[PDB]
DNA sequence: CCCGGTGCCGAGGCCGCTCTTTTGGACGAAGACAGCACAAGCACCGCAAAAACGCACGAACGCGCAGACCCCCGCGAAAAAACCGCCAAGG
């Protein structure tokens, strides 16, 4: 390489923010009992507002 | 009674204080509440003392015989019961 790299050892860690956590679709699902839209929640497989 | 004027109720304008309404978007997870209890009736389980069924005895029923004694008849003696009457003392 042309430029030379800064280079060496650092500590890093793992935050509790992973992707499979957050992942979620929707094509269709549960409904509320009193607006019949989607639910809220990734649990509940709810909808994106 | 004409020229003029005052207080008067009346008029609108304006300042102050009270009420109302709203304050970014999206997403995740976890945790903890949701009236509720006390007094009651219809029905059940099971306990008190009255009840089931066998067995063996022997009591009481039956029958057959005995004869005692109770009923009934009789004739007369015996006696009270019945009848009649005067009258006194007690109700």
């Amino acid at each position: 390489l042309m430029a030379q790299v800064f280079f060496g050892p650092t500590y890093y860690q793992r935050l509790r923010h992973m992707v499979d956590d957050k992942i979620h679709a929707r094509a269709r699902g549960p409904v509320q009992v009193l607006t019949r839209q989607p639910v809220e929640g990734r649990s509940r497989d709810g909808g994106l507002r």
